DNA sequence: GTGCCCACAGGTCTACCCTCCAATCGCCACTGAACACAGCTGGGAAAATGCATGGTTTAAATAGCCCCAGCTGGAGA
């Protein structure tokens, strides 16, 4: 993957925060091939679709959106 | 060898838990009040005792009256 795809999706995320999830599972290849890409580690098993669905629920996303909208209105 | 990133450590702030203090309620102990029972006093009722005007016998000074009772004369056998 590329880092600025994630920086386009989450632009409020700073340094450490946005790349602490790239710290694990990914490694910054910059030499020869795959240069300036974050390749997936060969020992890392990418989680299946049901595990990724079990990570975050849509209702948690709605609760987070309610929190940040109320944060804006109060601010 | 200078900008810039990630990781680890430290500090601060928030949350939860435990401890202490205060307040309230309940129970027990003591005090006060009320009710009930007993005793003493006072009043009323009943019973018992102390009554009073009649009588009484003792004459006698009288006198009318009245039953009876002798009793003696008269009559009959």
């Amino acid at each position: 993957i590329r880092m600025e795809d994630i920086k386009k999706a989450f632009p409020s995320h700073s340094e450490s925060s946005i790349r602490k999830r790239l710290k694990l599972c990914a490694d910054f290849k910059r030499t020869g091939m795959d240069s300036n890409w974050w390749v997936l580690k060969s020992d890392f098993r990418l989680p299946t679709e049901e595990e990724i669905r079990a990570m975050v629920s849509p209702e948690q996303c709605c609760a987070y959106y309610s929190m940040i909208a109320a944060e804006q209105r109060l601010k």
